[PDB]
């Protein structure tokens, strides 16, 4: 069965509307079928996008969102 929450995509949505370096990422990845393969973790996604996209903004945006969804998540399970 397909299990697509599209969490990462939900975060980048909003930028995909006006001409923004962040929007270009969402736009170019939205070009693909987005059909689930073998995601599991976020680091694997980092490796794939950084291997295909040489664009610094496209790489940065990705590992930034990934970093946030890790650090922010953990510090919302443990917050002072």
């Amino acid at each position: 069965m397909a299990g697509d929450p599209m969490t990462f995509y939900n975060f980048i949505m909003g930028f995909q509307n006006d001409n923004t370096p962040f929007g270009i990422l969402a736009e170019h990845v939205s070009e693909d079928k987005a059909f689930p393969r073998l995601e599991e973790r976020h680091q694997v996604i980092r490796a794939y996008v950084m291997s295909n996209y040489t664009d610094h903004q496209l790489i940065e945006t990705t590992n930034r969102a990934i970093s946030l969804y890790m650090a922010n998540l953990e510090h919302h399970h443990h917050h002072h």
